[PDB]
């Protein structure tokens, strides 16, 4: 699933971590936490252990931390991300 | 590295660990770690385990020094919780905020 979100000066505001998932042998980034009162937390989309494979069509799935993070950090104020979501958000009691 | 006894709830997926068997930088024996921590597993609840842990010993029995297959034959056929001896992985993961 593709998520646009809109940057604003604290950035998307997702806190990632590079690791290798149940299954997977490719390095991988995932998302750690989303900052609060951010954009990825505004958009209600992400949350934490999903996989950014891509964005801006770059592909994010067996590269090292460093050109990954390069790669999250040099985008625009509007950015595309490719997402495998790893089901119930929530529950009313 | 530094230990830590971890009794692990288990629920119904397990305990929400991926394991591999691998040699820890210097130390010459296969050892069994930690190669990721499901989310929303048990251990991923738990909060105290993390990637990179070897997990040294279980119910009693060791994991030190031991093919791969004989850690899995333990490690699945143990109750709801599990005892763990673990040994705390020493690198300090750094906060990348994007």
């Amino acid at each position: 699933q593709l998520i646009k979100l809109h940057k604003n000066s604290n950035g998307m505001g997702l806190s990632i971590v590079a690791a290798k998932g149940a299954g997977q042998e490719k390095l991988g980034i995932y998302i750690k936490s989303v900052v609060p009162g951010g954009a990825a937390d505004a958009d209600g989309r992400l949350q934490a252990g999903d996989q950014l494979l891509r964005v801006d069509g770059q592909s994010l799935i067996g590269i090292t931390q460093e050109r990954a993070a390069d790669y999250l950090v040099r985008t625009g104020p509007v950015v595309s991300l490719e997402v495998a979501k790893q089901i119930i958000r929530e529950i009313i009691v």
